[PDB]
């Protein structure tokens, strides 16, 4: 019954303290069933739901994510394996592994235990690959398997008769490599029998078959059994634990796996969060909370800018931080591309529990709304779908803190409605004469732009033709290209009669004008009652 | 509570490893118990009480 029915551009990262999965690895996601499937807990778990559940709306597209935590996972060794557990962290050590026979049919027995995720599985008839009888009219006749004892290897496979070899099937290497060839084999001798093993097609090299000598083969079906072998094609691509052998495999007791750690908190973060200068994430956002956070998150975004990378921040300080704290903070984080959250407040989530949120997960948040919105699309007065705001501020508090360029909050209840929307998506540089730094929809429309005319540029011209091209050509192409952003709306206009180049040897120097979309802020009414 | 402990004699026989694991609930004992021969385990009539197996007393 296998074939049967059972029953945005802008990619957006996360990253801090997450309690699931292995560390030091970029996860790509794009549903939260996988979230669950690898973050079990903590944060990061809730900010990728929140990502998603940002907005009724709007939502991220596929989230880069890493655990920075110095996990590893519990292990054990005894009898003669090794066990890992796949799970890392103190979770695995949960984990509880045992060896046992089966009386029954002479072979081996497992069995996993992991009782938070209500996992228990047994596998059962390990070894027994396949049997071998005899016929013959002689007195006797036995088989035996031989290693070359460094590699442990099989070898050999002789069949005897009484004394003598009638014949040996040569096992390192040839015609029987798989065992299914000595089936075959020994099944053409007439005096001899071999039937495959009814639990599964076993079917395993027969380097890794088991060292036997003098099986009386003649009363009996005697087993081969190759234990480690049917172990591994029963486990390797299966269940939550992984094995290796060191010595000789037996019963051991049901024993939990100890080790698991989860590790302590960092004290730097640029050696795993460069790991994003590839992965090609514009937003991210830090679950984390310290102060050195903010300033190594700057640090690497402004270098991967430096470097033609574009990326940019939001961040948001703690609990109901009043505004002399929010100012020292912006004064430690006035560089562009950072973005300042004032407030924190309450998320309804699907957990059931109402999440108390710092604004870091406000933060989050409003990455997430920012990722969804179309490219230049400003998350001006748009909905956040917060449930409750710690908020302190009023009118003048939010021009306080908007002209200090920390973005803030106001929950509005209309006449039959209430939701929370963002006031402005300036930035937490300080000089508002430039937009492209002091506004975020600018600035984002200002690198793809520009990504866009270098990459242009780069086909056109640094395929390096000829120097031929003079400056008039580089010219109608800046018009044509211009014009094309015109008609797409990208750019409000252009001075078609202002654009200048000048070439000298290899290298060209071009300016140009262009105007942004001019955004539309303030209205007042001075309503007037006569009669 | 860390464990419980079935002795006969002056020796153990098993015993119920209450830190966490397949034990965090009060009826997995029960039925644990029950699965030994020797032994037996009934939970008391006076409704589901079905406490958590840490709250157990010394």
């Amino acid at each position: 019954t296998r074939p049967h029915a059972s029953i945005s551009e802008k990619v957006f990262c996360l990253i801090g303290q997450a309690e699931g999965g292995e560390p030091n690895t970029v996860y790509e996601l794009r549903n939260y069933s996988q979230a669950k499937r690898l973050f079990r807990s903590g944060e990061l778990l809730d900010a990728i739901e929140l990502a998603w559940g940002s907005n009724p709306n709007y939502t991220a597209g596929r989230i880069l994510a890493m655990r920075i935590e110095d996990a590893k996972p519990a292990s054990a060794e005894i009898g003669g394996l090794k066990i890992t557990s796949k799970i890392y962290g103190n979770v695995a050590n949960n984990i509880q592994v045992g060896l046992e026979k089966n009386t029954l049919s002479d072979s081996l027995r497992l069995r996993v235990i992991f009782q938070d995720d209500r996992f228990n599985e047994v596998y059962d008839n390990i070894g027994n690959i396949f049997t071998i009888k005899y016929k013959g009219e002689e007195a006797n006749a036995t088989f035996s398997v031989e290693h070359d004892e460094e590699t442990q290897k099989a070898s050999r496979l002789v069949l005897k008769v009484g004394d003598q070899e009638v014949k040996s099937y040569d096992l390192t290497g040839g015609a029987y490599d798989y065992t299914n060839a000595i089936i075959t084999d020994i099944n053409q001798l007439p005096d001899f029998e071999a039937k495959l093993s009814p639990f599964g097609d076993k079917n395993l090299e027969s380097s890794k078959l088991d060292k036997i000598e003098n099986a009386n083969i003649k009363d009996k079906a005697v087993y081969v059994k190759a234990v480690f072998g049917d172990l591994e094609k029963q486990t390797a691509y299966n269940g939550i634990v992984s094995f290796e052998q060191l010595k000789t495999i037996e019963p051991f007791e049901l024993t939990k796996l100890k080790g698991g750690t989860n590790g302590e908190p960092p004290a730097t973060w640029a050696d795993k969060l460069d790991k994003f200068a590839h992965e090609g994430g514009y937003y991210i956002v830090p679950l984390s909370s310290k102060q050195s956070v903010h300033a190594e998150v700057a640090s690497f975004v402004k270098e991967r800018s430096d470097a033609g990378e574009p990326m940019r921040a939001i961040v948001g300080g703690g609990f109901n931080e009043s505004k002399e704290q929010l100012f020292g903070r912006q004064a430690s984080l006035s560089n562009p591309r950072v973005s300042l959250v004032a407030n924190s407040g309450t998320f309804v989530m699907d957990d059931g529990r109402k999440n108390h949120v710092p604004a870091y997960m406000v933060a989050v948040a409003l990455g997430g709304l920012a990722s969804g919105l179309e490219i230049g699309e400003s998350i001006t007065f748009k909905p956040l779908r917060v449930s409750s705001l710690d908020q302190i501020y009023e009118s003048i508090d939010l021009d306080e803190l908007n002209e200090n360029g920390i973005i803030s909050i106001e929950f509005v209840r209309n006449r039959t409605n209430t939701f929370f929307r963002i006031v402005d998506d300036v930035t937490t540089f300080n000089d508002k004469s430039d937009p492209v730094k002091a506004e975020m929809a600018v600035g984002e429309a200002n690198d793809f732009l520009v990504s866009e005319l270098k990459v242009q540029l780069e086909d056109q011209f640094i395929g390096t033709r000829t120097i031929n091209t003079s400056a008039s050509i580089i010219k109608d192409f800046i018009q044509s290209y211009l014009g094309r952003k015109k008609r797409d709306n990208e750019i409000q206009d252009f001075p078609a009669e202002d654009v200048q180049v000048i070439v000298e040897g290899n290298e060209a120097r071009i300016s140009m004008t262009v105007y942004p979309i001019r955004s539309f802020k303030k209205i007042s009414v001075s309503l007037v009652y006569k009669q």
